[PDB]
């Protein structure tokens, strides 16, 4: 349910908070600028590890990385032992009152305002969650309902007594956030047959791409910061299984071993060798944008580099891209899994050939030919699009990346039959699920022009129930600036 996240407190707020309504095992995860802290207690103490996201993945500091903090708190969780100083326990988690992170809680906006929102955008169920004008401390729940003078809104009044609150009548709820689930899943009825149902809530994220520099400046005032927070409490919704990466055959082939693709999207690589064991397994995801699709692997390993040019083959991919350098910070990120220039290489029952490397200002170009071992009327030219210049922990202007991407995009539309475009980084998501989310936004832009809707979170959201995707506020905030930025080239006529 992700409430042991507490987005607006402080360290002493957390210990306190621990202390009196806690007990040895209980933990909350806070946010305080990039990183987050982990609290928990132990033996009448409480302790502070920290988890640092460079935008590559969550990394708890003396333990594992995850690609999201519900998978951090699942694993050890399940894995008591292996977080220490002393053993650590993380046994209840300790949930937060604060709504401020949910889809339906609109926060300060009066009731004419809730009442034009729900008309213009909210259809049949559409509801929302205010604080109320009439009386201080109490909130107003306004729900849609008709059909699709045919349907009307109507108002409950959220009374806040003594910090729980009802609806003036009933169960008394700890926060928020129970009394909406409860009354989304038993719904109030109107004394005349008309049941008031919490369907979906009012959608405040789709954006009309012409509108993009006014809502960046709106965000920028923090906006960004709580939208952001708003997509990641969505997370534990996205806790599809990963059993085929999970297997013992298999562990060797991640880059980062919490790290692993979901079973109904990954690459599934078949005509193996009969001799390996299981052959089938690549830590990489079909992204399908819901017109081009992509792929979105890790960073080559020595081992993997054979079952990479078979995926590549297999998915009669033509481009890829690279988002990251072989070494960064002076840790290996991606082995050298291409020839150099003029050269021809084998790669198990692969053969690559590296015909040409065209350097540019932010990438390099290298034109591959992948063919089939002992076969004919196999080779095919893949377009290796390298970029070298992503900054070590995002970009501070979205030029390089966007030239980056239209030449990409150009090349892929000018191959006809062309499989998925692989794009991938060291683990494959955050830098690779920001160019990805980034390159399905300027191509709605491109296609539909200016005068269409966009919806940044929720095509996140999208591609991120296809590869558990971006990772920071940074690399949020730079897709939207990247999405302003092509807008603002765009109309220059």
């Amino acid at each position: 349910s992700r409430r042991w996240f507490h987005p607006n407190i402080t360290g002493v707020e957390a210990e306190n908070l621990l202390l009196t309504r806690g007990v040895d095992g209980s933990f909350l995860a806070r946010p305080s600028p990039g990183d987050f802290t982990l609290s928990v207690r132990r033996n009448g103490a409480v302790t502070h590890i920290k988890i640092q996201n460079t935008g590559d993945y969550y990394d708890l500091y003396g333990g594992e990385k995850f690609a999201t903090l519900a998978a951090l708190v699942q694993y050890y969780m399940e894995h008591h032992g292996q977080l220490k100083e002393d053993v650590i326990e993380l046994k209840y988690p300790l949930n937060c009152a604060d709504p401020t992170s949910e889809r339906w809680f609109h926060g300060h906006l009066s009731g004419k305002e809730a009442e034009k929102l729900l008309t213009e955008k909210g259809k049949h169920g559409s509801f929302l969650v205010r604080e109320s004008q009439s009386h201080p401390g109490d909130f107003v729940l306004s729900v849609r309902t008709g059909d699709d003078g045919k349907s009307k809104v109507t108002h409950v009044m959220i009374r806040c007594q003594e910090l729980k609150y009802d609806v003036g009548g009933g169960e008394r709820f700890d926060s928020l956030t129970d009394l909406v689930e409860h009354y989304k899943k038993n719904p109030m009825v109107e004394t005349l047959g008309t049941v008031l149902q919490l369907k979906q809530p009012l959608n405040t994220t789709r954006i009309n791409a012409a509108e993009i520099e006014s809502r960046v400046r709106e965000l920028s005032k923090q906006g960004f910061w709580e939208e952001f927070e708003t997509l990641q409490q969505q997370e534990c919704k996205l806790l599809y299984s990963r059993k085929e990466g999970q297997r013992q055959e298999n562990k060797n082939k991640n880059r980062y071993k919490n790290i692993l693709p979901f079973d109904h999207t990954r690459v599934v690589l078949h005509d193996g060798d009969p001799n390996e064991p299981v052959s089938d397994y690549i830590n990489a995801n079909i992204i399908m944008p819901e017109k081009k699709s992509y792929i979105a692997t890790q960073g080559c390993l020595q081992n993997t580099v054979n079952d990479f040019w078979r995926m590549v083959f297999q998915e009669n991919s033509r481009v890829i891209v690279m988002t990251t350098k072989e070494v960064e910070r002076g840790k290996s990120k991606c082995v050298k899994y291409w020839p150099d220039e003029y050269a021809l290489k084998e790669y198990g029952v692969m053969r690559v050939r590296n015909v040409k490397e065209s350097a540019a200002h932010d990438y390099t170009l290298r034109e591959l030919k992948l063919s089939k071992v002992g076969q004919g009327n196999t080779e095919r030219t893949v377009w290796q699009y390298h970029f070298r210049t992503w900054p070590d922990h995002v970009p501070s202007d979205p030029g390089g990346v966007l030239d980056f991407l239209e030449e990409v995009h150009h090349k892929q539309e000018s191959i006809m039959d062309a499989g998925p475009v692989v794009v991938h980084c060291s683990a494959g998501i955050g830098r690779t699920g920001t160019f990805i989310v980034i390159d399905i936004l300027i191509d709605i832009i491109r296609e539909k022009g200016v005068d269409c809707d966009i919806d940044v979170p929720k095509t996140i959201q999208m591609v991120r129930s296809q590869r558990s995707m971006v990772q920071t506020e940074a690399q949020y905030r730079f897709i939207y600036m990247a999405v302003q930025h092509y807008i603002e080239t765009l109309q220059r006529r």
